């Protein structure tokens, strides 16, 4: 169970995860289901090296990621339930005064903006666990 770097076709490995860079115009919840129906989830990001890997492959015109303010009251959490131990917010984000802007996108710089969930974006990123080579 020693080496975890195998992904399915069309996915890209980085560390112990596989990532799928989707293209196609979708609102946040729609991208959420595209990822689930391929057996991953909208991406969660947990380190600067993971962020750097995403920034190099990310779409220039913005991508949905798996961060959402779930519950009115300003606390953004990952769809996969993993915890928030890393953040790459654009300066000033997320703001208190933006009622309704509960979903998160990653810009071409890789920095994160909150967004209305019904915004349509051209790209979205899924992740899943890499499987491991038997030695």
């Amino acid at each position: 169970g020693f080496v975890c770097n195998t992904c399915p076709e069309k996915w890209i490995n980085f560390q112990r995860k596989c990532y799928y860079f989707g293209k196609g115009t979708k609102q946040w919840v729609h991208a959420r289901y595209a990822c689930d129906d391929m057996e991953g989830q909208l991406v969660s990001i947990h380190s600067p090296e993971e962020q750097d890997f995403l920034t190099k492959h990310a779409s220039h015109t913005g991508s949905w990621i798996g961060l959402r303010n779930l519950d009115l009251k300003g606390e953004f959490i990952w769809v996969d339930g993993s915890h928030v131990d890393y953040s790459n917010w654009a300066p000033g984000e997320p703001t208190s005064r933006s009622q309704g802007e509960d979903c998160v996108m990653m810009r071409g710089s890789g920095r994160w903006n909150d967004a209305f969930c019904d915004r349509k974006l051209g790209a979205w990123v899924c992740d899943r666990l890499a499987t491991c080579t038997p030695p």
